């Protein structure tokens, strides 16, 4: 009844706290201003978007290759080795109907993530690792990210 | 455990017909690429930005005056007259934060409409009117509007 909007600018590298986390029924949404499907290799993700959990666990590695042209979903827990991951193959075709941006949401269904791309929905994950995000990070491999150098992220918690 | 994802690019004049419905539950958010607190006289409503049912009803109305320095947020039903108007005042205020640019962001909580402009809830509205949103629409003063000649929308739906 009190639902409520967070606004954050995520530079490459970095990693941002939320003011509020996101749990089961919330959502997240990166919105880059810039789309690069023929920018290089990644070392080897050219890449990384992720939702970490409190104290470190990656609750979900969302990572996209142009050299391997594919995107990978894993999870881990911290200082431990990656889990079971799920890939889906075709870069370019996800970003059908960009047009130099993109957006990709992430819905917390509580026992999975669903990930969407711009409006079409790319994979229903499973989530290996359970929890609520409190932080949240973009990676780069250096000078071939397929985003914006800032990707702005939008979040909308307290839904359930 | 399907939500969606729907992406509008909505002109000046226009109104859009909306893929997927918004009900209770479901989320829309308003994307303005620029700011003008200082555009001129609403006749009277510098920008409007309106929720409108399958019927042709206003479900919300959203009115922002420059020359009144207000918010009005009102409804009615088709060839009828307007309602009881909730009122916010100080319109910059609502918009401290921005820097050219803003969103808005209406949450169907069912019997309530939460309005949100960036990060800060400045109405919680009482539905005059029920149903669910099958159309926006954003009008404007010519040449006096608020936001940018064409306003990006996303709708989440599909979340209860
Ligand atoms: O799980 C994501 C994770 O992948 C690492 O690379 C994997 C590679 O994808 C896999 O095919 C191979 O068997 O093992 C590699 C090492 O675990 C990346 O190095 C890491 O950054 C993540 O992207
Ligand atoms: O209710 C929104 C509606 O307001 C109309 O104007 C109002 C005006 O604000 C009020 O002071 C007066 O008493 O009634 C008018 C309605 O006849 C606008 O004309 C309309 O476009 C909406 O913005």
């Amino acid at each position: 009844t009190t639902s409520a909007v967070n606004i954050y600018n995520i530079s490459a590298g970095a990693s941002v706290d939320l003011a509020a986390p996101v749990t089961t029924g919330d959502i997240v949404t990166f919105f880059s201003s810039a789309l690069n499907l023929s920018a290089g290799a990644g070392s080897p993700n050219n890449t990384a978007l992720n939702l970490l959990s409190e104290n470190g666990a990656y609750l979900l590695h969302i990572a996209f290759r142009l050299q391997e042209n594919v995107i990978v979903f894993n999870s881990r827990q911290p200082n431990a080795p990656w889990l079971v991951e799920q890939r889906v193959s075709n870069v370019a075709n996800q970003f059908i109907g960009s047009g130099g941006k993109a957006m990709v949401t992430v819905f917390d269904h509580g026992d999975k993530y669903q990930v969407v791309i711009n409006e079409k929905t790319v994979i229903q994950y499973t989530k290996q690792i359970s929890g609520t995000t409190s932080s949240l990070s973009y990676n780069s491999t250096e000078g071939t990210s397929i985003f914006s150098t800032v990707v702005e992220a939008v979040t909308y918690t307290g839904l359930a």
